[PDB]
């Protein structure tokens, strides 16, 4: 039957990219699906919803119905404006992000997980990156995006990067993978499972 | 003043190595001390433990007077007898783990985190991994150990892996470093840090 997968806004393309072309060669309809991160796992967790698969960060212990695995990795960056007065993203900055305003993603059920929960007090939500990186480019507060989602901004010095002494290199962040548990004996799973497990080590190297 | 520092069992040796040598270029006084990954966080919690740095993978968002930092990652597996009813590893038996008697490190109070509370029904407390391994070989049931504790039996076959399909290549475990607020601006911690830090990644490829 239709396959309906679920894909959050923060996959890297790349990991699009494999997800699809791996659903391909097993499966003759696949329903490609974006939300939130803050809003997938409320997302499948609706009877109605019928998702068969969601890719995404957002990590629970179980879900009835659904088993979790790990897809791949990808890196996340604290980011604000270059004239943040965190600027310095010395360790004595990084300890009071608590106390600045923080555009984190909000959730439609609004509560979120302890990897989404904003860290600060004073917070604004919003539904998408997009909104997000906007608001922080104008110096309203800083936020946590992916990587894909700023390395353009970086390199245009529009953004600045706080969290380097939190994790050098980025703040390496699981990719998951939820599939409801009637797929785990289909083996049109595991060869997408394995395929695209082995594409994304190849494409990480 | 001296300097006390808490690695907890978790930590492989080679990451004791370094962050030993590195603090003793910096400072003169150097207190190590190891205690279980499920007791590392409620330790420094403790003002009478007057603990300034704590190696440890056990996670928590925010603690008083601590400040979280990423030191570097290490490897932990599920395993079991091989001859466990869940020896064939497949994708209906790590669902199934919630099923069977799982050996856990138990805290001395009481409660665990999300990353280290028990994921089964059936739960056997113990102290150590010595005790947890001794019982997994005795087919009582499966448990979670870090890669250096189980690489030896892994080899010699007393030992099979159930982890696989969950995450290749092992569970890619953070190793994080609370460090206690007065050492942010100390540049010996900063050295200290900076220095664990590269001869980690040198140590990693
Ligand atoms: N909220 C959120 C959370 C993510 N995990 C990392 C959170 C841990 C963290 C938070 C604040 C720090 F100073 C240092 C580390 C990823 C994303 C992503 F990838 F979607 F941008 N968002
Ligand atoms: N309890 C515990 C937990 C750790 N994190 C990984 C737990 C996540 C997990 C649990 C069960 C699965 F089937 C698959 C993944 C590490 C350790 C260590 F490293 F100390 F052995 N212990």
């Amino acid at each position: 039957r239709n396959l309906r997968v679920l894909l959050d806004t923060a996959i890297p393309p790349s990991f699009c990219d494999t997800v699809s072309s791996v659903l391909l060669d097993d499966f003759n309809m696949v329903s490609l699906i974006r939300t939130s991160p803050a809003d997938s796992l409320a997302t499948i967790k609706q009877d109605n919803a019928e998702i068969d698969i969601a890719i995404t960060i957002d990590e629970e212990l179980k879900i009835s119905r659904f088993n979790q695995c790990v897809l791949g990795y990808t890196k996340a960056f604290v980011v604000a404006h270059p004239q943040h007065p965190l600027c310095n993203a010395s360790l004595h900055s990084i300890a009071s992000l608590a106390n600045y305003r923080q555009i984190s993603l909000g959730s439609r059920s609004g509560q979120h997980s302890n990897l989404l929960r904003p860290v600060s007090d004073k917070v604004l939500f919003v539904e998408n990156f997009d909104d997000m990186l906007r608001l922080v480019e104008a110096g309203v507060g800083w936020g946590i995006a992916p990587h894909y989602f700023v390395e353009e901004r970086l390199r245009n010095g529009t953004l600045a990067v706080l969290s380097e002494l939190y994790e050098p290199g980025g703040i390496d962040t699981k990719v998951y993978c939820y599939y409801n548990t009637a797929l785990e004996s289909e083996r049109s799973f595991l060869r997408f499972l394995e395929s695209a497990r082995q594409r994304l080590r190849e494409l990480g190297r």
